[PDB]
DNA sequence: ATTAGTT
DNA sequence: TAACTAAT
DNA sequence: ATTAGTT
DNA sequence: TAACTAAT
């Protein structure tokens, strides 16, 4: 019954999140960098219709506003199948190259693994669902990920930015791990007993007993809806000795 | 009165040389190299006719005799004006792949010059004519070298090769230069108050006076003569102190 | 007449 | 992955 | 619609 | 010096 006590902690039915521990995040420009907006380029109606859906429901997140920014980058849209259901994906390429670099925190996976011991043959893992959108973008830095959105068939706005940390960004993957590893301490400190491997949106709890394991993750998942953060209950993996994670398969401490 | 009181010491009046001191040499073969016999390239009668003369002579030295070898390798008629004016060129690339290596023992022009005092500003410059030839092939290797001599406008020999190490080949500099060495080292030890640079066929004594320059260039030149070898008297620069060496322009010890 | 070798 | 230069 | 980057 | 693949 794992779903049915965390509610809060699931993307299916604990709703968007949005890490409040975070306060909004500025993104520093290199000394010469200076605005730069690419104008949008043509689309279909077809496509435009393909991602509506979701900007719409972005807006209505509050994870998109209206704005007006010297900055615009294009809006891409992308598919999977032969070519139909489109996402749209945004092209920020020029932003991050006019952006502030920060050391790698992240761990790579081989040494991440590296910490962990035998004795813990118990796992579980969580994966958060939309990982970035939890952490909120400070006033002044969202004027960079401003992009134009209209619609010739309907009138519609113009230009739309973001006020969470954005997808395509080079540095949220980092910025959102440094986050986490914050909002985890106190946890980690609870429970010297587990081994928590945490490699951005990608989480891993191991211990000893299957029993605790499953105090474990209880914790845990209280912890992350608590602090604002939703796992994809969908492909998800608890209390296992056999468990795939970050592209490895742990069967009893193997690979 | 250079070129006459040492007329055996000069290519010019002196005649072909021959080292005397030195046993015919064999080329040591590498493990695995089997015979290669490539046939003749086509050649206008023009060229033939072009290098004949040389070949002739070269007959006539006793530099070239008939033979009869599974080694074979073509011969090309090279030029530098226009396109007149050949000689022969044999291309004896796939010879030096069969054959073996050994210690370069030649050291480079530059560390060469920096075995030289200052103190020594008188120099002579010499350069052997034909420094190759002057070393006989012992008969075993005779074969390697061998190349095919025709003539359609008349009837003519067959299979030639050489009796001297040949232009070529990947080992005569640095044969040549230890056979030098060799020669030379009487030279040397009789005379302690003389700098002498060998590099191959160019070489350069220094001394302290015009005077001592001027009687160590003697009994070189008498020594040269007397081993076997014959300089070109035509671009040879003798007791200067400003003298044209391995590229270098000597100036009171400059370059 | 071929070739080792170099943006 | 598209010739060219020296050099034998 | 572009692009970093790789025999 | 002759395209192509992922990736935003
Ligand atoms: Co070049
Ligand atoms: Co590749």
């Amino acid at each position: 019954t794992w779903l049915s006590d965390f509610p809060q902690a699931w993307a299916e039915t604990g709703g968007m999140g949005l890490a409040v521990r975070q306060a909004p995040l500025i993104i520093p420009l290199k000394a010469t960098s200076t605005p730069v907006s690419i104008k949008q380029y043509p689309m279909s109606q077809e496509a435009r219709l393909g991602i509506k859906p979701h900007i719409q429901r972005l807006l209505d997140q509050g994870i998109l506003v209206p704005c007006q920014s010297p900055w615009n980058t294009p809006l891409l849209p992308v598919k999977k199948p032969g070519t139909n259901d489109y996402r749209p994906v945004q092209d920020l390429r020029e932003v991050n190259k006019r952006v502030e670099d920060i050391h790698p925190t992240v761990p790579n996976p081989y040494n991440l693994l590296s910490g962990l011991p035998p004795s813990h043959q118990w796992y579980t893992v969580l994966d958060l669902k939309d990982a970035f959108f939890c952490l909120r973008l400070h006033p002044t830095s969202q004027p960079l990920f401003a992009f134009e959105w209209r619609d010739p068939e309907m009138g519609i706005s113009g230009q739309l930015t973001w006020t969470r940390l954005p997808q395509g960004f080079k540095n949220s993957p980092t910025l959102f791990d440094e986050a986490l590893h914050r909002d985890l301490a106190d946890f980690r400190i609870q429970h010297p007993d587990l081994i928590l491997l945490q490699y951005v949106d990608d989480l891993l709890l191991a211990a000893t007993s299957e029993l605790d394991c499953q105090q474990g993750t209880r914790a845990l998942l209280q912890t992350l809806g608590n602090l604002g953060y939703r796992a994809s209950a969908k492909k998800a993996q608890i209390c296992q000795k056999q468990v795939k994670y970050l592209g490895y398969l742990l069967k009893e401490g193997q690979r």
